C-alpha cells in the first residue's frame, strides 16, 4: 500500500473510510450468496452515527495497477448520488472493500415477484416514476447505464428504489462456483449503447413492474429477438396497465432511437399518470 502513488492517495481521501471507522461482519453475508462476497457492516460517520452498511469484499483485485484503477472508480462514483441511485458510502482498503447502504428490501424483481407482498398498481407505477428520476439523473451527467432492468434496481426500508448495478455496484450477481431482452433493436445490431438505448430498457422495465416481474418474451429465443423486434412486434399490454402508461411504454421501442422519449419526457409523463391516483 506505500506503493501507491501519493497525488492519487490525496485525491482519494474524502471516499476513503479508515479502519477504525468501519465494523465488517465477515461471519454474515447478505442475501444468502446471490451478490457474492457481500457482508452486513457498521460504519461510524464522522459524529459517531451507526450506519447499517453492505461491504462487498473485491477478492478479484490483486496487484497495484487494479488497485489504482478501484481508486478512480471509487472518486468518480462519489460524485453520483441521488434519492433514486445507489449512492457509494466508501471504500476500505486484505482485499478492497466497497461499502455500500443497506437495502432491506433487495433487488426490485424479486420484491415485485414475492407472493406475500401486494404492491398496488400505484405504488408499481410510483416505482417506474423513481427509475426515471434515477435515470433521468444519470443520463444529465452523460452516464450510460447498459444494463437497466427490474434485478439491477434496490428497494430501501422506505420502499425508496435505487438504480443500481453501475461504477464500483457493478456485477452485482458476481457468484463464486466449486440482458438481450432488454437492448435497444440498435444495439443488438451495432453493439453500441447510447441514453436512447437506455430509454428503451427502462421500456422493458417498466413493463417487468407491470406484470409484477414476469420475464420479457417467454416464448422467443434469445438469438429470435432481433427478428422478433424487426417485424415490429413488441411486448403486449399487461392486463392492470393503464392505457398512458403502455403508450409511454410503446415509445420507448420505437426503432428509431431519435424518436424515443428523453428520461427528463418520461419523467414528465409517468408524474402526470401517477397523480391521478389517491393516495
Ligand atoms: C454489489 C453491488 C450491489 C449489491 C446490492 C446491495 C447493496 N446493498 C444491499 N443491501 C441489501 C441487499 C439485500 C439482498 N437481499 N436482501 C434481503 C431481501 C429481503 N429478504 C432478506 C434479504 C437485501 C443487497 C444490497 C451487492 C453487491
Amino acid at each position: 500500500l506505500s506503493a501507491l502513488n501519493p497525488e492519487l492517495v490525496q485525491a482519494v481521501q474524502h471516499v476513503v473510510i479508515g479502519p477504525s471507522s468501519l465494523i465488517v461482519h465477515f461471519n454474515e453475508v447478505i442475501g444468502r450468496g446471490h451478490f457474492g462476497c457481500v457482508y452486513h457492516g457498521t460504519l461510524l460517520d464522522n459524529d459517531g452515527k451507526k450506519i447499517h452498511c453492505a461491504v462487498k469484499s473485491l477478492n478479484r483485485i490483486t496487484d497495484i495497477g487494479e488497485v489504482s484503477q478501484f481508486l478512480t472508480e471509487g472518486i468518480i462514483m462519489k460524485d453520483f448520488s441521488h434519492p433514486n441511485v445507489l449512492s457509494l458510502l466508501g471504500i476500505c482498503l486484505g482485499s478492497p472493500l466497497v461499502v455500500l447502504p443497506y437495502m432491506k428490501h433487495g433487488d426490485l424483481r424479486n420484491f415485485i415477484r414475492n407472493e406475500t407482498h401486494n404492491p398496488t398498481v400505484k405504488d408499481l407505477i410510483g416505482f417506474g416514476l423513481q427509475v426515471a428520476k434515477g435515470m433521468k439523473y444519470l443520463a444529465s451527467k452523460k452516464f450510460v447505464h447498459r444494463d437497466l432492468a427490474a434485478r439491477n434496481c434496490m428497494l430501501d426500508e422506505k420502499f425508496t428504489v435505487k438504480v443500481a448495478d453501475f461504477g464500483l455496484a457493478r456485477d452485482m450477481y458476481d457468484k463464486e462456483y466449486y440482458p438481450v431482452k432488454w437492448m435497444a433493436l440498435e444495439s443488438l445490431q451495432t453493439q453500441k449503447f447510447t441514453t436512447k438505448s437506455d430509454v428503451w430498457s427502462f421500456g422493458v422495465l417498466l413493463w417487468e413492474l407491470m406484470t409484477r416481474g414476469a420475464p420479457p418474451y417467454p416464448d422467443v429465443n434469445t438469438f429470435d429477438i432481433t427478428v422478433y423486434l424487426l417485424q415490429g412486434r413488441r411486448l403486449l399490454q399487461p392486463e392492470y396497465c393503464p392505457d398512458p402508461l403502455y403508450e409511454v411504454m410503446l415509445k420507448c421501442w420505437h426503432p428509431k432511437a431519435e424518436m424515443r422519449p428523453s428520461f427528463s419526457e418520461l419523467v414528465s409523463r409517468i408524474s402526470a399518470i401517477f397523480s391521478t391516483f389517491i393516495g
